[PDB]
């Protein structure tokens, strides 16, 4: 038993790994993404890709089973590191165990999260997991958090990669926050408290939005100060399909200017309603006019893109300008071909706006490691979260939420100031601050806008416009090889 090496695999299996379908980033992120107001994978034949794409999957469904297999087994490793130090009680082994435990109760919220329940096993062997859901398994994962909370590092003095005290705060109160959810009965209370207890510690806002996602987040201080727990990746060391090449890649085409990397996989992009979240009116999107023909030559360099898209103002920087917010890291301009923000059928890439708040170039100017696999890591935590969060929070309990929402967007230099919070300000400010990291199902649930007509956003439910769902799509289904493998587990109410 190497402890040292299996303590380290732990926090590696956030980052590392068909392989790079399965990767734990990756699967996650898909069942919280692309479903959603968000984004769009540009190839409809891969294989489950409608079924999430429309919220239409079933128990045989190919992703569910992959994020719910991966979950499990992250869980399974966790499991045997703590059986192998249990009753220790040095320091450091401590500590160690208070993060591995961390990383579970993370891996159980989306258990959680996803599925509403899971298979439940606290030991490494090889008897059958019990199914452990809401209350019950919200509770375990409040209870755990609660446990190791003192026997982890203060905010800020564990070594950059490890979880502290905060990220624990942090996991709390998100779990507070969906409260109602995952227990029928809410505790926006404790959400305002340990969203206050995070912002209170020794984290504080990256004063350039775009630098949290940049290649150099795990060096620049101005990033790092923000990042409360940040999934490591490198361009040579450290690869995944499903990191943050996954991000990088996946949202860029050969053509658009500083892609930073070689391999533009051209899949994800944004859906019209993920636009509007910074121009209510989409006729202020900046666009290439359809009478202005793209020249099929002398569009090669960064520079002669630069100068074209300039000149008609579509430089990302101007979509920027437009919005009157830096978060607005979208792309509308010509490298990679003439673009749509809506589409009446999804036949490809450039069927939405390109979506470049991920990128591969350190903010110092230097060099990154590779040239195709990027260096920058992926922040997984956030202290943005805890001002949306208790944002969230004091609204719901009928108080001012003006001064949290504002900071976010007084960081990303907005032109527009909240003035009186609203329930779409609310879910809209989510969206704009956190899109494409993985968490908006989640919150789109809480708001009870992912499968109802509350909220109808461009290709839900399978049509044009949108169009509401079953409820019971609020939650996965339990793959349907578990409820055959495992007896103890049940399909959950609506599906078949
Ligand atoms: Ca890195």
């Amino acid at each position: 038993f190497d402890q040292q090496g299996v303590f380290v695999k732990g926090y590696a299996m956030l980052g590392v790994t068909d392989e790079g379908e399965s990767g734990f980033y990756r699967t996650t992120f898909n069942c919280n993404e692309l479903p959603t107001d968000e984004c769009l994978w540009a190839w409809q034949k891969n294989q489950d890709i409608p079924q999430l794409t429309s919220i239409s999957w079933s128990p045989s469904s190919q992703r569910t089973e992959w994020v719910y297999v991966r979950l499990g087994y992250d869980i399974t490793q966790y499991n045997f590191f703590l059986d192998q130090t249990e009753g220790m009680t040095d320091a450091e082994t401590l500590r160690q165990r208070a993060e591995i435990r961390f990383l579970r109760a993370l891996h159980y919220w989306y258990f959680l999260d996803l599925f509403g329940k899971a298979p439940f096993k606290e030991h490494f062997s090889n008897d059958l997991p019990v199914e452990k859901k809401g209350t019950e398994l919200y509770t375990y994962i409040q209870n755990e958090l609660n446990e190791i909370e003192a026997d982890m590092y203060e905010p800020r003095q564990a070594p950059f990669g490890r979880a502290d005290k905060a990220a624990n705060w942090l996991l709390r109160a998100r779990l507070y926050l969906n409260a109602g959810v995952y227990t029928g009965q809410t505790d926006y209370a404790k959400a305002e408290e340990y969203a206050s207890k995070v912002i209170g510690s020794a984290y504080k806002l990256c004063t350039n939005y775009s630098e949290l996602f940049m290649a150099d987040n795990d060096e620049n201080e101005n990033a790092m100060q923000e990042i409360i727990l940040p999934i490591r990746q490198d361009g040579v060391k450290t690869r995944n399909y499903g990191g943050s090449t996954y991000l990088v890649c996946g949202t860029r085409v050969a053509g658009m200017p500083r892609m930073g990397t070689t391999n533009g996989w051209s899949c994800i992009f944004a859906r019209a309603a993920m636009v509007q979240k910074f121009f209510s009116n989409l006729e202020d999107v900046p666009m290439l006019p359809a009478d202005v023909e793209i020249p099929t030559k002398g569009l090669d360099t960064d520079e002669q893109i630069d100068a074209f898209d300039a000149e008609h103002g579509i430089r990302t920087e101007d979509m920027i300008k437009a919005a009157g917010d830096d978060r607005a890291l979208l792309y509308s301009g010509v490298g990679g071909g003439r673009r749509k923000i809506q589409t009446d059928a999804i036949s490809g890439f450039t069927d939405g706006l390109s979506i470049v708040k991920w990128q591969n170039y350190r903010s110092d100017g230097k060099p990154v490691s590779h040239a195709t696999y990027p260096d920058t890591d992926i922040p997984l935590f956030r202290l943005a979260e805890a001002y949306l969060t208790r944002a969230e929070a004091i609204f719901r309990q009928g108080g001012d939420a003006t001064g949290d929402i504002n900071e976010l967007r007084k960081r990303a230099n907005c032109t527009r100031k909240v003035q009186t919070v609203t329930e779409q300000e609310l879910i809209d400010e989510w969206a704009r601050e956190f899109y494409l990291e993985g968490r908006r199902r989640s919150d789109l649930v809480r708001f009870g806008m992912f499968t109802t007509n509350k909220y109808l956003w461009d290709w839900k439910g399978g049509a044009m416009n949108g169009t509401s769902v079953a409820s019971y799509y609020n939650k996965y289904p339990i793959p349907v090889s578990d409820i055959n493998n495992n007896r103890n587990m049940s399909q959950n109410e609506g599906y078949k």
